DNA sequence: GGTAGACCAG
DNA sequence: TGGTCTA
């Protein structure tokens, strides 16, 4: 998921757990916990808690608890869903925390690529994977200097730039060759070679971009295809290890 | 600072 | 392929 789904995921899951007690905490495939690393620690110490909010950062859900916060990253399939403990797991499902209610909250997740992590609450933002990432995108945090001042900095490419969470949280690769696009902005120019007008630009289309989501593609996937504004058939090159998909005309 | 390790299965 | 951590 997008940072635009996961902001919907945090909106929509909130109301079907909110002062929830959990009572159970069962886990099928341990390696999704990352904190504490033994998820027999994972699962006791959140059985009594209560859940009392669910907070976003990045791509990251926060669940706050009583004492603990989890830390949730679903990465590209993973999902949540509440139901009934009578009813049977879908497949894939690898943690379910049980409510004292007879619901749960199920973590689903083909490709068993998220993670979880479990803090006191106090802790949550100073240790991984929550610390160093970089201002909301949606933020006056994130701003024209703050991007400027990292671009100068550094000599990799601009999409290797954006790509980097310590700069702006949770920024995707789609979001990214969208706005570059937008901006008018080639996915390989070295960030040190952007102009303050093109800083700015950038900027911007990656808060439209973002927020125009959170409430169709230009270029991404949409290789071999008329680009929508100009006609030029987009490119797929690599780019930071990326697929990466751009207008030759639109960008430079 | 930096990229190339690591995890996964359709 | 993807995202983000550790090495
Ligand atoms: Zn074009």
């Amino acid at each position: 998921p997008q940072l635009p789904e996961v902001e919907t995921i945090r909106r929509t899951l909130l109301p079907l757990i909110v002062g929830k007690t959990i009572e159970d905490v069962r886990i099928f495939w341990p390696n999704i916990i990352r904190h504490p690393r033994d998820s027999e620690a994972f699962a006791a110490r959140m059985i009594g808690q209560t859940v009392r909010g669910l907070e976003r950062r990045g791509k990251f859900l926060k669940f706050l608890l009583d004492r603990d916060a989890l830390i949730s990253h679903l990465r590209m399939e993973g999902r949540y869903a509440v139901a009934s403990a009578l009813e049977p797991l879908e497949p894939h499902t690898h943690v379910v925390f049980c409510f004292t209610d007879g619901s749960e909250l199920r973590y689903r997740d083909v490709r068993k690529f998220g993670t979880m992590h479990v803090y006191a609450k106090e802790e949550a933002d100073r240790r991984p994977p929550l610390a160093e990432l970089g201002p909301e995108p949606l933020s006056p945090a994130f701003s024209p200097a703050v991007l400027a001042e990292r671009a100068v900095k550094t000599k990799r490419s601009v999409k290797a730039l954006l790509l980097d969470c310590t700069v702006v949280a949770g920024f995707g690769n789609i979001y990214v060759d969208e706005s570059l696009f937008r901006a008018g902005i080639l996915p390989g120019r070295p960030a040190a070679s952007l102009s303050s007008k093109e800083i700015e630009r950038l900027h911007e289309e990656m808060v439209a971009t973002i927020g125009e989501a959170v409430m169709h593609l230009y270029v991404y996937g949409r290789q071999g295809n008329p680009c929508k504004r100009c006609g030029t058939p987009i490119e797929k090159t690599v780019v930071a290890g990326r697929g990466t998909h751009y207008c030759p005309r639109c960008q430079r």
